């Protein structure tokens, strides 16, 4: 069913969690379930690894996901989430820029990214897929 699907194993795409910025990902198969999407049955999940130097993995809603083109996306992206946010608190926390430890490791995330998206699909599949 991959043609009916927005998202296939190797795309890379910026994925949103509350209280962490816009985040660069790889579409990828979860190592127990053996699967990359899912009907959480009417709304669709996308099954992603984040990128950086201590790198996680979730299921995430499509309307969290954005195809990733490079890091001149985020300033958009950034600004299109606070318009969309509910709470005062929200659009100040998303505008606020990253420090720190996350900064740091949001920048190793874009690196290890605009690498896998110089690639193929099957040469970063075979490069950034992280075991688990
Ligand atoms: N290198 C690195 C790094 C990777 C991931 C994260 C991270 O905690 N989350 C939240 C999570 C949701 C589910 C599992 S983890 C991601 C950024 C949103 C932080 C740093």
């Amino acid at each position: 069913k991959d043609h009916l699907l927005k998202y296939n194993v190797g795309d890379l795409v910026w994925s949103k969690v509350s209280g962490y910025p816009w985040w660069p990902c790889m579409v990828s198969a979860d190592p127990l379930l053996h699967s990359y999407t899912k009907l959480k049955k009417s709304a669709r999940q996308y099954h992603v690894q984040f990128f950086g130097d201590a790198p996680e993995r979730a299921w995430i809603f499509e309307k969290s996901l954005v195809a990733f083109e490079g890091e001149g996306q985020f300033e958009k992206l950034c600004q299109e989430s606070a318009k969309q946010a509910p709470t005062k608190a929200e659009k100040i926390k998303l505008l606020k820029p990253i420090s720190g430890k996350l900064r740091a490791q949001w920048e190793m995330g874009i690196v290890q990214a605009e690498e896998a998206a110089s690639m193929s699909v099957e040469e970063r599949k075979a490069k950034f897929t992280f075991l688990y």
